[PDB]
């Protein structure tokens, strides 16, 4: 049916594809490799910001954080410019969502505290939303390069989608903090050629991307139909076997997102 | 199986929907009420320009055509402003396609000459392209308001798609004239809410719309995937049971375009 | 000096130019040939609708009017399509504003009643707004063809701008009927190459055009700056030297509007 | 007299405005703070692409360039997505112009080679085009945040306009390379709210923006009137007194551009 096409896309792009769209009152749940583990990559930065939002008051966003050149370890377009100034938690939230800033992610993890620099605290926060599957075990950038089959730093489309649904559409955050998360995801700058490129333009798309080694490309998104009905779309992919250096295939995520749009129309 | 969703859309918009997409080297043809007659409405203006282009050398586009206020019998956004100046044949071609100018269509028909002010010449031109089904019997605006069931001024999605395929993708025109038709269709200003609105923005869409009474709304198009594969999409609809005054539902054609887009991806 | 450029534009297009923009709380009044008479042409159809609106309850808009083929005298893109069914007064209002339908204008004049088919009733209505200068003496299409120098069927930019100002921005109509006037002008289809083409796209433009012999091209408009400040812009022009058959020059009005936009910015 | 409005805009936006429009055969040169220094910001990325095109044959564009995560030290919407793949010289030129990619600019500077990572080679190239004032001293992102008064990384409206005039309209590049620069600037995606917003839509606008700290917002452009005459428009601004964190005001540049268009009309 529809699962036969995702296979075609798996063959045509030489990737393992995972897609999950939660069921609504009007549509059935789309599942393809939904409960298989894919690496989080940078998509955890969306549940990372809401966690800082969850246990901290709004004033905590004005707290300034100072850091050194040694702390810059992953792709960090914003953090590199403020080593002299330092950045506040709210600025780190912006940078981690809207630019996938690796260093802001590592700093926000440290703000959650705990063992492993915040990995235990973050995974613990996922648990509070019913997610018993995903886990975060490393920081940036090691969390992008775990070998295929390794369960560390992984989620599944099924799990990441239900988490994202409670954060954007559900009640996991009060509306005060919820509009900050959504607005950062809405003005994302890293995801133009993924889920957003597969949906018609009169559909509104907020997303958080993830990219890593072994051809890992992810995109988690909330979409709104032109009449205003919201859907959650989890799209993950890798190309293990093509090797650690496999090039990620963004076109696969865009093609699969047009596939989803055909079902929801 | 795509027919299950189209019929659901017929029920939701209170309309009869017709869709045909020709088969390509790799994908099968999409059909839904493909061989049922729908009223041409303004979609005939696309093969009409091709007919004028076919019968005349390119310098014929400079011939100046004058008309009077009595010639303005229908919505004519460009022809209404040049009654003192007149318009050249190429200017009538521009207006008949990019603004669906009614008077420009009537003049171009008269340029084909023959019985019925050019309707016979235009219908014959369809015959020369293998179209054994379509027929144009009146001019603007009478062709938009034939009662439901009347075969006059009707085509079928199957027939209009094959005609459009030879004009844009085939060789029914030489390359110089073919690029003129394509560019006029590419810069159409009337189809933003139909097939163009159902396809992702990285798909190129050239189209010609048609609208008339009894809630008649059509859109014929050639689309190009982001990888450059061309497909022809003929979408037609009326709501004849709703009466002469029934409103066309443009969103029906955009949604049908999104269902088709999911299959072609 | 803005008066030097208008004179420049006069030589470059071989035309007489008239511009009036009422003074606001923040800007000075723009004047160029403001108190010289130009032919109404179709610009009277905007205050004509307000006259029908003023004397009649909203239910008067539902009155059906029947007419014959002898009643169609001028460019009438809409009236030609409803000779069998007829059009309601409200449809004649829509048709007169958005398509400059000459025949609908003649019927709306007859709706105002009085001697000369409503011309006496119509100028009388202008007088009720302080306009002691303008006058309408004929119906369509003769009102377009008066010799240069004749005072019949003439207004001035100063007079038509202040009238239009009371109708769109002032209190000449109650808000309910006033929103009907403003909406019809806002979706006008005949003015894309006049004032609308000379203002940036983030400026909102509602207008009513006029065209006639002796190269007569007009546009009266209300514009809104990107911050929401409204201005009234009256632009009229003819080329009485080029003769009766002189071609109207729309680019002159578009260029003249860019000079105005430069001063209001 | 155009200097009075430019003044009122400086006061209205708490900003210093710089405007230069080179003189053509019929119109005089518009100057406002024409010879004062404003920070380049990203506007130098347009002559930088022209420098790379000038010193290399067209095949040099296919050379693949690799970079590390440590090379991303500024907003790089395209370079961030190809750290594993690498990018060709032509892809960096595309990214440096159409998305203002900071990393693509730094690599393109490195392609120019020489002392200072190419900054001295870039300044030397401007010198060869007659530019006696401009200077580029740092790369991204330090060049955006020089303190007010520091002459480093500055040009002038007068100087940047004449450089741009030679690159697009003059003969500094052969037609094959010149059409490459022109097409990149024509499809820029960062300048919709600056010079492009102040000009009517029937004016063709190609531009390259620049933004930085101290409220620095620039836009350099070539515009084409509807009849096809080209003008070069240099608009630069900062708000240095408001501090390092001062917000740039894009509307100042659109408003200044509408004043310029009123004069060029």
């Amino acid at each position: 049916d529809l699962a036969d096409r995702f296979a075609e896309l798996e063959r045509r792009y030489d990737a393992r594809l995972g897609v999950y769209v939660p069921a609504t009152g009007t549509t059935a749940a789309i599942e393809y490799r939904a409960d298989e583990r894919f690496a989080f990559c940078s998509t955890f930065k969306a549940p990372l910001v809401a966690a800082v939002l969850h246990q901290n008051p709004l004033t905590h966003l004005d707290k300034l954080i100072t850091y050194t050149s040694d702390d810059i370890r992953s792709i960090s377009p914003v953090a590199q410019q403020h080593v002299q100034t330092g950045m506040t938690i709210g600025q780190l939230c912006d940078a981690a969502i809207r630019y996938s800033d690796g260093t802001a992610a590592n700093l926000l993890l440290a703000d959650l505290g705990g063992p492993g620099g915040g990995t235990a605290a973050f995974t613990g926060y996922l648990r509070s939303l019913g997610d018993t599957v995903s886990r975060l075990d490393a920081e940036e950038p090691e969390l992008n390069r775990d070998p295929p089959g390794d369960e560390r730093d992984t989620t599944t489309p099924h799990a990441i989608a239900l988490v994202l649904q409670q954060l954007v559409l559900g009640n996991a955050l009060p509306p005060d903090k919820r509009a900050l998360l959504t607005d950062w995801m809405a003005r994302n700058t890293t995801g133009a050629k993924r889920i957003r490129a597969g949906f018609p333009a009169d559909w509104k798309v907020i997303d958080k991307t993830g990219t890593g080694d072994y051809g890992r490309a992810n995109d988690i998104a909330v979409v709104w139909s032109p009449t205003g009905v919201p859907y959650v779309v989890a799209v993950m992919s890798d190309r293990a076997g093509g090797g650690y250096d496999a090039e990620p295939r963004e076109a696969l995520l865009a093609e699969a997102a047009t596939c989803v749009a055909g079902v929801l129309a």
